[PDB]
């Protein structure tokens, strides 16, 4: 599978073809407050240097592995652990996020994907109600440089390369999300990538994460996929609710 | 196990001592209304008169055993298939509702247990978020005789002895259940007997059912359980919600 041209993904999996599918178009005045949704917890995403984390130029992405002991709850009783984080991005002048707010597509998305504590293996999870969940922010620009995400943004150049990896010291994993883990929104949908599996709780953040202008370059661009083709543009096509309600944690 | 067989159930099963059981203490005013909480879906409930049902006495309850394409969804994608229903009730004038609410405890509680169709067997799906939800409907007290519930009750006079059962004709399931399918609580619990697994979601109607003073005495007073003594209590005791916040479906 690639983005932006052939095999169509229902060939690769049915399941790219439901009703049900990510990324989606947010229109935030039909969402539906709940307060029910309490603020996000994380617990030990803040890693000592060592051991390292492997990131990888998997040709569809920039993956960051996450090693065991990072829990993540949406709410009392509904319990997570953090798998992996990559990231969505576009090309010069083109924005990339998966999500898009009233239309509006953001430079980058990044996405921490998480596996229900009651699953051993994510394959089990597939398919099963809240099995996954991801935290998805927005990348824009702002006026400095992010010092988390320089940590990975300054080694790409080593993993240009289609399957090519590198090692980098545990850094804060929170770093790289939203400070405001109280206003989000909040859908039942799918994988936005082969083979889409439903039963996937994403949780969108209100707050957006600032690169520099330099650095969102650096991250579109580096790293090539597919062939003898720059990794860009490498985002699902916004997928229709289909009666699917948004839910936000604030009015 | 037994209802008040003290040694209590952690020693049987461990599971009873989570933090996130069932039954819980219904608080109106503290439920959080979700606009996206839509109508249950029931279809396939009027089951015609033939086959007919297994009706059994397992000495905790009576229990109707249901067919294949009793098809529940509690949202878009999010569907379910009926197993079985089965009743909790108290003894003379003593009220056996499993929920209360406001500290009302109802006379009786039918439980409409389902399966998740992302799970081929129960098994894979206790413990697991959203593998099991049950449809909780409060008996009450009315001056008539219930046509749908005499159809039950009408039949445990054959079944008064703990292990035995009987077949009963076809009956619509979905008349045993309260008027308005848009008005319900839910939360995400435990089964509310042994082995007392996290993660169903239970659905409990705004509206009750009413049966007569003859009915809920028959219910109460034709069963016998283990030992010499009569099937009577079959509720557990009310647990604390632990953070978990009671939904409604309506403002
Ligand atoms: C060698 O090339 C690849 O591995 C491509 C896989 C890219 N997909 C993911 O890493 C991925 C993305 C999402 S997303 N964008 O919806 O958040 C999620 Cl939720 C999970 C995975 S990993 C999954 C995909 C294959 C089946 C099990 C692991
Ligand atoms: C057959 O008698 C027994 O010994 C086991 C106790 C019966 N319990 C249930 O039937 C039961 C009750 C609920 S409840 N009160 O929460 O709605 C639920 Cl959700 C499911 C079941 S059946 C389940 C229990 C053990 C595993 C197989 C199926
Ligand atoms: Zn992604
Ligand atoms: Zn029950």
């Amino acid at each position: 599978w690639r983005y932006g041209g052939d095999p169509p993904w229902p060939r690769v999996s049915p399941a790219c073809a439901g009703r049900f599918q990510s990324p989606v178009d947010i229109r935030p005045q039909l969402a539906a407050f709940s307060p029910a949704l309490r603020p996000l917890e994380l617990l030990g995403f803040q890693l000592p240097p060592l051991p390292e984390l492997r990131l990888r130029n998997n040709g569809h992405s920039v993956q960051l592995t996450l090693p065991p002991g990072l829990e993540m709850a949406l709410g009392p009783g509904r319990e997570y652990r953090a798998l992996q984080l990559h990231l969505h991005w576009g090309a010069a002048g083109r924005p990339g996020s998966e999500h898009t707010v009233e239309g509006h597509r953001f430079p980058a998305e990044i996405h921490v994907v998480h596996l229900s504590t009651a699953f051993a293996r994510v394959d089990e999870a597939l398919g099963r109600p809240g099995g996954l969940a991801v935290l998805a922010a927005f990348l824009e620009e702002g006026p400095e440089e992010n010092s988390a995400y320089e940590q990975l943004l300054s080694r790409l150049e080593e993993i240009a390369e289609e399957g090519s990896e590198t090692q980098v010291p545990g850094l804060d994993i929170s770093a790289l999300l939203p400070s405001d883990f109280s206003r989000y929104f909040q859908y039942e949908g799918s994988l936005t990538t082969p083979p889409c599996a439903q039963g996937v709780i994403w949780t969108v953040f209100n707050q957006t994460v600032m690169l520099s202008a330099k650095q969102l370059h650096t991250l579109s661009d580096t790293l090539w996929g597919p062939g003898d083709s720059r990794l860009q543009l490498n985002f699902r096509a916004t997928q229709p609710l289909n009666g699917r309600v948004i839910e936000a944690s604030f009015p």
